[PDB]
């Protein structure tokens, strides 16, 4: 067998059947004789390729395979990798290298010092020392991406390797199973359960790895048993809990003082599947107030070591959530009372308040819709106004890197064909990965893109206001016609300049057979 | 509080009470006002500092703290770090940096791009962005070194940081507990147990992480229950099993073909606490023969991902060994029969055969002796001839890097004052870290050093013979007087030119009150 | 031809005829069939190997070739590389790697992520992607080490590469000549010359790259023409000027304020072949006083970019010094007056003052002696008391990393067989690379080693005194018998407890036919 044949057999045997890519010449010997049981998803720029693969991996809860062109293609994808690192997305990123005989002379398309290029945004990065090593290197990439804590990995392959003879002993790679589905030993787990049972006023904080593990239902049971309020950890990349469940308390403010104040009076705070904590604004104060102890369960040693407070347990989120949910006592305390419905913001017949847009989406979208958020000034209101009952219903760029939601929404929609995906994206954010629209058109992936157009980088204006920063350049983005951009890439386009038009456009988009972009005129 | 006071309180609260070091000016502001409850162990060169700390950590099964001087001190220790990486040794390596105000001008003693210096031999490497961050950076270092898979970490600290005010919120660091004491979920563990119970001819292979976890006794119970032969994985850095237990089958040859042949006919091979496998010689063939399936339990994702065959489970070795030992059925198969005693090699009244030396050590040493091996041509015979009944009884440079055993033997003896440490070191290997002898003298750490003197780099001569390699330079090391070197560093010195002298010298060394070096004339 | 044959032909054709090494198995296929026109210099530990090669390269003013064993050997040498980086030493460091087929499984002796290991202390680091690339990779290593600014480079080679067929087109590598012997364009050089001619009170500061370039005599002519005082830049690794020349003003204090004060009143300060500046102690103040402008000529962009003041010109030191010396006007100012002779320190019949030792060396040593300094508390007095008339007469660890002088003195003596090398080394420093003594004995390289024994790390005690730092551990090194250490490695050993014994021992050492160590009892 060739390295080509052996590598595709390994991928197939490890459950990979899709390649997300933008091709180049160093990759042609890999992509030739493309297997008939595989599918290739082309995107027009590499941030888009990786964003689509990332949404696909996060929603499917399985690794996604990517093929990029040498250093320039890898480089174009590095902002996307920053988000993937923070979301623990299991991405196998491969890139083609020059033929081994011309690497030393640094021929055009040579990826120089290739393994260092994507660092520090990958778990592992490598170029094999010989063609026969390629399948074993691919095996390494597959398992490292998939092991807790999941994350992106990188493999560079000289193009002449694919046609070489494989080692027959590579067959032992095909069916390897590697598990990290582990939980705290019984003795120490019993200690933890007793501490939860003994708490007088417990609180629970959940992060994105709960949704990644599909531990949501177990966390609901845990919260109900402990009669505990549940928050989502700050800067949330996913939604780990039904947002209208009586215990739900919403998104935590991303500030040190704000969080310790919120947790004051809670004697034990159990954090599951989140860093402690993904703060954002500088809000100095106490990490915790006296009387609060924190216990973190995380899949990631890099999370556990850096918490400024609390104990930590490094283990699989699915296994731990299941064990805790089934072991804790049923508290006789009263179940927390549901949050009140949000207020309706006054809305005239002109430009739309973001609150109106979210209320209307919530009214009209199916109960199993999936939302993506890259409307940076409106996140708090989005979290309050969308009833998300099901797992896998929310994605937000995990490192704050814009250019995620537009392509990721396409990958999520590809992963979940029966769930309507609705990406709510600011006019500023929409440009970073605008060409991703083409992939939705080309493959007829029926994502709905709602562009919130207020002509400005609103979150930055707001922060400049907080700083009392005057004379900051570059905050306005006037003069973008999003319907024309959608036309440019073959996507049906609608406008909404007021509420009646918004409802009409949403009705049309929801019944459309392909992707649809709605440009919404929102208040400045 | 100062950064100095807060950092020493953090260390004390996390169980650290010893600093292994070689001082320099960037470290004086750290070492000043040295706490009266701490002890400082000086060594004369940094490979020695780290080797001593490494032996101490491995034997104590707890992290060891190191303080080195800037780049040059760190650099002198990097061969020692290569071994520590392979042994999963929990080492907290700190180095002093220039004052922040002169880093940019690259004043003398500036550690340039400091975090990159020890890569790729550390789990984590870092220089803090401010003085107030130092305690939290130290917290990160402590927990990363200690989390499975354990390993060395590196922290560089500008010397002006120590006197600065600490953040009062650093107190939350002091009592953080971080656990990685995890095991496979019940469902999947039950599947594994059933596979072991159902095996018709199981075999067990144990690596160094069994001894690190003190899982030895649990592995004995497991082997007895399964009635399974037990090997030690190749290139063994520690001894994980009593070497005269009936199930014991000794050290595996470090070759691909040799291992698959040895395992032929075994239907299930359970590997615990080892890489699969630390091969050495090139011995191409089948990774496993038909009919053998392999299951690996490892604490290290970097081990699990790179195995060329078998399933893997990433979990704590102590927790997994205990669970398996207590869950498996008692097989009704016959217990394996003990290996026969080794042959006595004919020995005249002249220079000593290595086999004679090991037989004599085995006869004369206490039953709880601890051995170290850096006599590279004699390892196979050492493994056959020493009855090591207890855990923590054997250490060998885990990356093959010479200069480990001499200093490590001092650290092991410091960790285990009631167990006589006997380091068996070749005349070639003895030179790499020769100055470590001084630390044994200075602190009266009563290690016995047995120098096997045959005048040559014997393992290399042997391999050159295998290669049929002619005209290789640099293989002979004549003209070293080890008794004079021992005198140079204040260590009592004896000779043994024949068996009667060997017995006399060992009797004297065993009853001595301080360290002793015996130079043994061995056969070429 | 084989890769082996082609690579040795390339080395020979590029002027390399010596391999400094400590061998291992990954290197045997390189070292086998060792060419009869090459010589191998064995040392017992890798810091020693590199130190010897470094002294050899610095004194010979040509690249030196090193062969080390994988990661552990490379790691043991990294402190030595820190010095080599700072001295711009042209060192070609090669290390053997595992066979390509076992790199992925991380067999014992695999150098993982090898190119990253010696960073950031090398100009270039690399592992080739194929055997046929090895000669071209070696060509890269040779020329990068040798191009201005000279420095160490690293090449890792899988052991199976050597026996493979070379590319016949590799012959084009053999006679490549690469020049960096460049100087400032005529227009701008004329501007510089006019500025020097117009200065009313010029000063000159010289660094180690002057001595590396053998630009010393040109700098003498330049100083005589400009009638300018000449200092040596701080933390001096070499001596760039005759120390009894009337213009000579000695070693600059390594402090910001001290240097600006020293240069006050000098309108133009011309720095040649030094960083601006290798400060050491923190001595905050003005970088220059008003009225002083600084112009730096350096071979190193990394020096030019980081100067906090002054203009810079990046060019070859030899070419620039020659051009300036020959273009400037003869000033009619009076030639500076020679520094007065140093005072004689009162000396009784007991332990030796360092000043007495240097005065006696100066009296007794040949006028073409070469000195090395690793007696850290006595550097200022050494610089005042040794008349060094000739180039290549002084070496001091360029990064301050101890363990340099003892092995480097052997390499310098090998490079300069007709010049008596005298290494003055403190009792603390002597231990770092003590095993280097063996190489002097084995090859009969007649270096004289003068050990200044005061029982303490004196420079650190002094600095602790400056800090008012109390309770600093690890500053004393009692109990070392240096005559016994010398005996251990086969080197003739003498003592000197007083001045009469010092003179007797020096007389004996100077007329000896082999290396000699003198242990001198110096004042605390
Ligand atoms: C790749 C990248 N570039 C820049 C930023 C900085 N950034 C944060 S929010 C923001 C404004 C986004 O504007 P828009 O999408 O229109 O949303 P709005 O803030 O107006 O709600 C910018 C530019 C970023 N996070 N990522
Ligand atoms: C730091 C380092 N340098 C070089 C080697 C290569 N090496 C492996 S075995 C060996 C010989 C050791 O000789 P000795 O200690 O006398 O034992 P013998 O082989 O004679 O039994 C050498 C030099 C190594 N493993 N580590
Ligand atoms: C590799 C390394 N480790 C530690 C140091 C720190 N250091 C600087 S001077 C010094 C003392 C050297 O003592 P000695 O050689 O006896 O000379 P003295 O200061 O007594 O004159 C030390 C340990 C260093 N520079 N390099
Ligand atoms: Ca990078
Ligand atoms: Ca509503
Ligand atoms: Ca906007
Ligand atoms: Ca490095
Ligand atoms: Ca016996
Ligand atoms: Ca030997
Ligand atoms: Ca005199
Ligand atoms: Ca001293
Ligand atoms: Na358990
Ligand atoms: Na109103
Ligand atoms: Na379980
Ligand atoms: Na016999
Ligand atoms: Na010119
Ligand atoms: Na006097």
């Amino acid at each position: 067998a060739s390295v080509h044949g052996t590598t595709y057999e390994l991928l197939r045997r490890q459950g990979i059947d899709t390649v997300f890519g933008n091709p180049g010449s160093n990759e042609l010997p890999f992509l030739k004789d493309f297997p008939e049981d595989f599918r290739y998803i082309l995107a027009l720029q590499e941030a888009c390729v990786v964003g689509i693969a990332d949404g696909y991996a996060q929603a499917s809860r399985k690794p996604a395979f990517i093929n990029l062109h040498s250093a320039a293609g890898t480089g174009n994808a590095m902002g996307a990798l920053s988000n993937a690192w923070n979301s623990h997305s299991p991405l196998i990123v491969t890139a083609g290298q020059q033929t081994r005989a011309m690497i030393g002379v640094e021929a055009l398309l040579t990826n120089v010092d290739a393994a260092n290029l994507p660092r520090p945004l990958v778990k592992w990065s490598y170029e094999p020392a010989s063609a026969a090593e390629v399948p074993h290197a691919m095996s390494r990439a597959i398992h490292m991406a998939s092991m807790a804590p999941q994350g992106p990995v990188y493999l560079s392959v000289p193009y002449d390797d694919w046609d070489k003879d494989a080692d027959p002993q590579s067959h032992h790679l095909f069916d390897r199973h590697v598990s990290s589905s582990v939980r705290l030993n019984d003795q120490d787990l019993d200690i933890l359960v007793k501490a939860l049972n003994s708490a007088s006023n417990p609180a629970i904080v959940l992060g994105p790895d709960v949704d990644a593990a599909n531990a949501n239902a177990d966390c609901v049971m845990l919260a109900e048993r402990l009669k505990a309020p549940v928050w989502v950890a700050p800067s949330a990349p996913r939604c780990p809990f039904p947002t209208r469940h009586p215990c739900f308390r919403g998104l935590m403010p991303a500030g040190i003082a704000a969080i310790s104040q919120l947790l004051e009076g809670h004697d034990v705070v159990l954090v599951i599947g989140a860093p402690v904590f993904r703060y954002h604004q500088y809000d100095p104060g106490q990490y915790l107030k006296p009387g609060t102890r924190l216990i973190s369960v995380t899949c990631d040693p890099l999370e556990a070591f850096r918490a400024p407070m609390g104990d930590a347990i490094v283990a699989d989120i699915g296994a731990m959530a299941s064990a805790l949910a089934n072991l804790v006592e049923e508290s006789s305390r009263q179940l927390p009372t549901a949050a009140p419905e949000p207020a309706k913001v006054d809305q005239d017949a002109g430009r739309l308040h973001p609150e109106t847009v979210f209320d209307t989406l919530n009214d009209m979208a199916p109960e199993n819709a999936i939302y993506l958020n890259e409307s940076t000034s409106t996140t708090a209101q989005m979290w309050q106004r969308l009833n998300m009952r099901n797992p896998g219903s929310y994605y937000f760029c995990a490192a704050g890197g814009l250019g995620f939601a537009l392509p990721a929404a396409i990958g999520v929609q590809l992963a979940e064909p029966e769930r309507q995906v609705i990406a709510v994206i600011g006019d500023g954010s929409a440009n970073y990965s605008i060409s991703a629209l083409w992939t939705a058109a080309q493959y007829n992936i029926p994502t709905i893109f709602v562009i919130m157009n207020n002509g400005t980088y609103g979150a930055l204006r707001w922060f400049a206001g907080v700083l009392e920063a005057e004379n900051v350049p570059g905050l306005d983005v006037p003069g973008i016609d999003f319907r024309a951009l959608a036309k440019g890439y073959g996507v049906q386009a609608l406008k909404a300049d007021n509420l009646e038009q918004l409802k009409g456009s949403l009705q049309e988009a929801l019944s459309a057979k392909g992707p649809v972009l709605i440009e919404v005129s929102t208040v400045s």
